[PDB]
């Protein structure tokens, strides 16, 4: 029969108040006998009717998918609400219900500390530029980096990792050429998270 | 029918010309009316005779699990030599087979720098020694710390991560009371790789 599952928002969609989170609930190996699908969707138990269920797609492996999008307000989903999406069809002995909440436990707010080369990478053609976030809690997070107004894309970022305290930890690098350090331009590491204030905060580098 | 599953060395154990690293080949789901399994192996297509293999053990799920381990001579894996595990057994229309060797591409060493902790973690109880280990290829490695001949163990290390030119990199953490680093002990980043010469290099850290 049918199975279903239930996408949470994007991490920087849930992070910045100008943007709208959705949660998303997919219903896949829906058959042409029984193609007909019901969604209900409930906000703590509540049941709430904004959802924008897109019409049935058939794959070339003659199944169905069927999509539900459900907008999630800024501060419901910080706020811990749990989303149901419960999928009915006359295939199923019982409805299918999947729920879905912002990662859960105590809010930990991330230190960012930024690093300059090591002084033996000085002697090379291009510099790394380090950015330690450290002690934040959930693990969803945003990097980038930036400088003078302008974004900054050479960069990559470690996943999470969790810290012997139970929080999280990462390191970001941006690869500059030595000559744009040397004339003492100013590197700013950019942090979204839920735990700062306003979900955001920067820290700058320079010689 | 069954399943093969044929597993690597310990990545320390290809490094270490004093271990013994060992390919693992695995078989599941053998049934009780065909429980007769036969391994052959083969180091670059050449049938070799020398490995292990334990006798079958019954699951609880009504079905036998049998293994068979080929010890790997230290210079064969690093010069990308190719391990075939061929299962044979009478329910399979034809044997079974799977290959393995050490992850393939051009090596690349290793480039190690140590950190010192952000001016503002100064100020903080403990502080983060940093070590930076980057574009090396493959991604198979190992990290750890020392101090004074003593293992220093209250870190953690990110996964390799694909650079933009297609080695990798990591970031080890260590945490150290503030003390420690202020009294002038010496920490030290150990790196295992295959493309450091005897796979080993050391950098050191201190104020
Ligand atoms: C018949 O065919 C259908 C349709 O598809 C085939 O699909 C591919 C392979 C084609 O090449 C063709 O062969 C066919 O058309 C099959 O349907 C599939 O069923 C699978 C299970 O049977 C199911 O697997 C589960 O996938 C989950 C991850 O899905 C992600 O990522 C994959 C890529 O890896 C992608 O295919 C999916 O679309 C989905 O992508 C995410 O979608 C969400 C929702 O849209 C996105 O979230 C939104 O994103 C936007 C921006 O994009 C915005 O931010 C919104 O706000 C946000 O809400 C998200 O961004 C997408 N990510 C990416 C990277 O694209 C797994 O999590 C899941 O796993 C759990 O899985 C197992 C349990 O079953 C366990 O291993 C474990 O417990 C895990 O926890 C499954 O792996 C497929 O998703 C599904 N495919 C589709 C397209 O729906 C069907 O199976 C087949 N039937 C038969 C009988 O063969
Ligand atoms: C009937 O039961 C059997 C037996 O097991 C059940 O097992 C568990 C669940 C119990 O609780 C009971 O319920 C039962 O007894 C079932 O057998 C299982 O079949 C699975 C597939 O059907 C198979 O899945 C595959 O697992 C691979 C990873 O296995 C690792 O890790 C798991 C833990 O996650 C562990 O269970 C395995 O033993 C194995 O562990 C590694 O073993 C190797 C070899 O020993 C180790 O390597 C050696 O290590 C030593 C030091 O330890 C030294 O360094 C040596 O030099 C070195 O060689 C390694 O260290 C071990 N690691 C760890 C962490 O322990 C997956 O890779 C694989 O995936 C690919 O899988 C899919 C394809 O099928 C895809 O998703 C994808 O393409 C992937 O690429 C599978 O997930 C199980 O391994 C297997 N279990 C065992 C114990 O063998 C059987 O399925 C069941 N039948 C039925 C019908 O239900
Ligand atoms: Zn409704
Ligand atoms: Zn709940
Ligand atoms: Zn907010
Ligand atoms: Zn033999
Ligand atoms: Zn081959
Ligand atoms: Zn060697």
């Amino acid at each position: 029969g049918p199975s279903v599952f239930l996408f949470p928002p994007k991490p920087k969609d849930t992070l910045m108040i100008s943007r709208t989170p959705e949660v998303t609930c997919v219903v896949v190996d829906v058959s042409h006998e029984d193609p007909e699908v019901k969604f209900n969707w409930y906000v703590d138990g509540v049941e709430v009717h904004n959802a924008k269920t897109k019409p049935r797609e058939e794959q070339y492996n003659s199944t169905y998918r069927v999509v539900s999008v459900l907008t999630v307000l800024h501060q419901d989903w910080l706020n811990g609400k749990e989303y149901k999406c419960k999928v009915s069809n006359k295939a199923l002995p019982a409805p299918i219900e999947k729920t879905i909440s912002k990662a859960k436990g105590q809010p930990r707010e991330p230190q960012v500390y930024t690093l300059p080369p090591s002084r033996d990478e000085l002697t090379k053609n291009q510099v790394s530029l380090t950015c330690l976030v450290k002690g934040f809690y959930p693990s969803d997070i945003a990097v980038e980096w930036e400088s003078n107004g302008q974004p900054e894309n050479n960069y990559k970022t470690t996943p999470p990792v969790l810290d012997s305290d139970g929080s999280f930890f990462l390191y970001s690098k941006l690869t500059v050429d030595k000559s744009r350090w040397q004339q003492g331009n100013v590197f700013s590491c950019s942090v979204m998270h839920e735990a700062l204030h306003n979900h955001y905060t920067q820290k700058s580098l320079s010689l």
